[PDB]
DNA sequence: TCGGTAAGCAGTCCGCG
DNA sequence: GCGGACTGCTTAC
């Protein structure tokens, strides 16, 4: 096989690179890498080596890293670019797998862990790390086995084995419910004391040392802890044991607010799941537990214990480990369904980056270019220092706030990469300037041609024509595997949809699901086989397509991610190739790419319909429209449909037959009013919307800019079994929406667009009448807690104090002098309730962690006196009249003439 | 929250005769 | 009461 690196460090003039051989074997080597770097030369010097621009360049050999770095500092001291990639690793991965790289994961150590710590007095800092590591659970994806250390003895208890057969019963049995799948898996091992325990764990991470190391706020917390706690025991060098090459640093990470303290170990790759999460999910959560995460990935139920988790140990021991065990599980329960391990994997090969860099774009699209510059023999330039600037982004259109009730959707694919290829935007490709139009003068074709030579942008800028630049280059070859994993995205969702049609009517019948590939749209045999199959073969099917199609969206949306990344890369100062002439070309071609096609589709519409100066188009955001098609179905008529799937085919027909060639047509002539490159404007029907037929529900209402609602039949071809609400920007969208609150606006906009005001007004009242029952949790807001110390002034509320911030000050007052009761913590999210006049908290609101029951000290209390008239004005009265108003309808039945009887 | 812009709503403060 | 200036937070793209 090739060969492949699993990480790789420098340490001083040493690059350390753990790797798999061409046998498939684990190695580990020390090299003495020389590097080169660039500096600008005479032309009358024969040289291979030029920069990005044609100019020549001599490469410079360095005896050492040390001595390269040096030469970077003195270069700046004389005023002359230092050029090549200073990233000496970087250059050393370059140098060493010179070819596309072919990995295996299978040969790649995976390392998912988790630590308990019992703590009387507070959360266990691990910058202290003052308090015995009690148990370890690390799960060895090569071994494919949890490996469990248990601590039976310590000064906060000595403690009897765990038993692996209570854990595997039912928690009716009084059991654990550890999964059945992984109880043959288990290593448990328990210690004497804790320094055997640590020793142990220590010569096992030597045997088994993790390549990717992850698990739940590893990076924040296991790690940070277990390291300070063998620095305390033991000294730092046994501490360090942790690193292959007993090597680590303090890692101080900063924000806005303040800074925290990691530590990176040299030769490992941390890749912490809660950040992969957060990254690439796209998700936002009112709390990031692992209990919250995994019953929203996976349906599971919270872990059950009585009382603090700091008297779980001596309390419950044997739950304690179990449940140690399953939070290690659970991550790999997410990663199985998420896969953004392999998709980590995937893009830290491709870019030939130490995989944790991959949560950096920059980074990653850094070594993409110089990978594929160097190929050429070229010279990346030298990163300079530049000024914070703000730059002009899309253009959002005003709607005028209203119901609508049919609507079709229009939207171009990959957005700024595609403008980014079409006009050819690359640091070496621009060719010039043009005097500049109003943009009003572009977008109706009324400005002069700006250039007969060169791709342009309305912002003023010109690109050659001759070739393509390494931007558009790269960013293509990612484009291409973005649509091929999109493909099987949306063959997967269409899959489903089948499923869905078929289990309407399940066989009464004992059968197997069938052994399909969900990436792809099903054949007909299989189709004809589906209708024959029982609900148990159906909804095993409908499972397996459904987590086919999140592993397609995991894989495509994160691509996407990444190709806009380089888009707005362009516009930080951090990016070796920032430069706003290219990020506000691409965005002010974006401007003008919306609001040219809306010109152009009103223009097509008013021609079809024979009238002058109608708004077809309603609403548009950054690269899509939103067109009424009222005018189309009434042209044919309701009552000629036979149901909604009737009409739902005429537009579908309409809009692939007849607007989209005009829509091409639109972009075609834009195209060569800018000379671009290449015609890559390719706006496709998104969505097909409108009410049920026959019904009096209104189909879908904006309130404005970013804010809207439509009841979906169709979706980028994916005709659905059941209409599906599309809902942006509303309160049902937002996390800081109680829970209970969300859904109930989603029932009231699923009423109004599909039934009717009647419906809504029925909905509504019973809402009222029975909220007050809801779950406490439920109906509390949420909010992120920043700055919570800018605003105590002595425990009370300084000025201009946010409501969420009061709310925590009245519940620090409420809990103080207890070091048991759970702290809020800067910068995470609380949970927030109203309180009534008169309680005896002393204040209007009170906060607490998001994610958890507040604690029973106050309990009592907060249920006692919280304001459910407040909440339901606030979180649910307060959106619903914005809904109804923009709607013109009203959630209260009027008073009429009939009332008379 | 270590890792591009546009733009909405909650809430504080305070004016608005 | 509502709206502007401002802070804070959140989502759409
Ligand atoms: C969603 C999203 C968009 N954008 C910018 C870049 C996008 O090209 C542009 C339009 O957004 P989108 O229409 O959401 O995305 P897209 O056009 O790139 O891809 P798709 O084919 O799925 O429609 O907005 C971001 O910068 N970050 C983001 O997270
Ligand atoms: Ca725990
Ligand atoms: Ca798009
Ligand atoms: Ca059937
Ligand atoms: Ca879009
Ligand atoms: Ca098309
Ligand atoms: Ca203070
Ligand atoms: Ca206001």
């Amino acid at each position: 096989m090739k060969e492949f690196y699993l990480t790789v460090e420098q340490i001083g003039d040493s690059i350390f690179e753990r790797y798999i051989d061409s046998n498939g074997r684990e190695r580990t080597r020390e090299v003495e890498y020389k590097p080169s770097l660039f500096a600008h030369c005479p032309e009358s010097q024969a040289t291979k080596y030029f920069d990005i621009y044609g100019k020549p360049c001599t490469r410079k050999l360095f005896a050492n890293m040390r001595d390269a770095s040096q030469w970077i500092k003195r270069m700046e001291d004389i005023g002359l670019e230092a050029l090549g990639m200073d990233d000496f690793k970087l250059a050393y991965l370059s140098d060493t797998y010179n070819y596309e790289i072919k990995y295996d994961h299978t040969k790649i150590r995976v390392a998912n862990f988790d630590i308990e710590v019992t703590s009387p007095d507070g959360f266990p800092e691990p910058s202290q790390a003052k308090h015995p590591i009690d148990a370890i659970t690390h799960y060895d994806s090569i071994d494919d086995r949890f490996y469990v250390f248990d601590l039976l003895n310590s000064p906060y208890g000595n403690v009897e084995e765990w038993s692996i057969e209570i854990a595997a019963k039912l928690q009716e049995q009084g059991g654990d419910e550890v999964p059945s799948e992984i109880i043959d898996k288990i290593i448990y091992m328990p210690f004497d004391n804790e320094k055997e325990l640590l020793m142990e764990y220590l010569n096992f991470w030597q045997q088994k040392t993790p390549v990717i190391l992850t698990g739940w706020n590893v990076e924040s917390f296991a790690i940070p802890y277990v390291y300070n706690r063998i620095k305390n025991i033991f000294g730092e060098s046994t501490a360090k044991r942790l690193s292959p090459h007993r090597k680590t640093r303090v890692k101080v990470i900063e924000n806005m607010y303040g800074s925290r303290e990691i530590i990176t170990l040299f030769g490992i790759s941390v890749l912490d799941y809660i950040d992969l999460y957060k990254k690439f999910s796209f998700t936002n959560q009112p709390s990031y537990s692992l209990d919250y995460i995994s019953e929203f990935e996976l349906n599971v139920g919270k872990l059950k214990y009585d009382g603090p988790i700091s008297k779980l140990r001596e309390s419950n021991h044997q739950r304690y480990i179990s449940y140690n065990i399953i939070a290690v599980y659970r991550v790999l329960q997410i990663d199985a369904k998420r896969q953004f391990i392999n998709l980590s994997l995937d893009m830290g090969y491709y870019a030939k980056i130490q995989i944790q860099s991959v949560f950096s774009p920059i980074k990653t699209w850094d070594a993409i270019i110089f990978n594929s510059l160097k190929e050429q023999n070229k010279v990346i330039p030298q990163g300079r220092s530049h000024p914070v600037q703000p730059y002009p982004g899309a253009f959002v259109k005003e709607p005028i706030p209203n119901r609508y009730k049919y609507v079709m959707s229009f939207d171009l694919t990959s957005l700024y990469p595609s403008i980014i290829r079409q006009v050819n935007i690359s640091p070496e490709t621009i060719a010039g300037t043009f005097k500049v139009a109003p943009l009003h003068d572009y977008i109706n074709a009324v400005a002069e041609r700006p250039s007969d030579v060169y791709s342009c942008s309305p912002n003023g800028m010109m690109y050659y024509k001759d070739r393509d630049g390494v931007v558009p280059t790269e960013i293509t070859k990612v484009f291409n595997q973005r649509k091929e994993h999109k493909g099987y995205m949306l063959a997967a969702q269409r899959n489903g949809e089948i499923i869905k049609e078929a289990l309407h009517n399940p066989n009464l019948s004992v059968d197997e699901p069938l052994d399909v590939d969900y990436r792809f749209d099903f054949s007909d045999e299989i189709k004809e086989k589906i209708k024959k199959l029982s609900a148990k073969s159906l909804n095993e099917m409908l499972f397996r397509a459904q987590r086919t199609e999140v592993a397609g969206m995991t894989a495509q949306i994160n691509r996407k991610a990444l190709i806009n990344g380089l888009a707005g890369a362009l516009g930080n100062v951090w990016f070796r190739y920032y430069d706003l002439r290219n990020a506000t070309a691409i965005t002010t071609f974006g401007q003008m790419a919306l609001q040219w096609i809306e010109r152009k589709v009103n223009e097509y519409l008013n021609e079809v319909c024979g009238t002058e100066g109608e708004a077809f188009v309603l609403y548009g955001d950054t690269d899509s429209i939103y067109v009424s098609a009222d005018k189309i179905i009434d042209k044919v008529g309701e009552s000629k449909f036979r149901d909604t799937n009737h009409w739902v085919d005429f537009l579908d027909k309409f809009a692939r037959e007849r607007m989209e060639p005009a829509i091409d047509r639109g972009f075609r002539e834009m195209c060569e009013y800018m000379n671009n490159k290449q015609h890559l404007m390719f706006m496709d029907r998104e969505a097909i919307a409108g009410p049920p037929l026959g019904s009096k529900g209104i189909g879908g209402f904006w309130t404005g800019k970013k804010r809207y609602a439509l009841n979906v039949w169709d979706m980028e071809g994916t005709r659905y079994a059941e209409p599906k609400l599309k809902i942006m920007g509303l309160e049902t969208q937002k996390s800081s929406t109680p829970k209970a609150v969300q859904k109930a606006l989603k029932e009231c906009i699923r009423r109004m667009l599909q039934e009717g005001e009647e419906s809504l007004q029925e909905y509504f009242k019973e809402f009222e009448k029975e909220f007050r029952q809801l779950n406490y949790i439920s109906i509390a807001s949420v909010s992120s807690a920043n700055n919570i110390a800018k605003y105590d002034v002595g425990g009370f509320p300084g000025p201009k104090c946010p409501f969420h911030i009061r709310g925590i000050l009245t519940y620090n007052r409420a809990i103080k002098g207890n070091i048991d009761a759970p702290q809020v913590v800067e910068g995470e999210k609380v949970y927030v309730l109203p309180l009534r006049e008169g309680n005896p908290f002393g204040d209007k609101c009170i906060a607490w962690p998001s994610g958890t029951e507040i604690t029973d000290l106050i309990k009592d209390d907060v249920l006692h006196w919280m304001d459910y008239t407040v909440l339901l004005e606030k979180t649910f009265i307060k959106p619903l009249e914005g809904f109804t108003s923009a709607a013109k309808l009203d959630y209260e039945k009027k008073a009429s003439l009939f009332d008379m009887f």
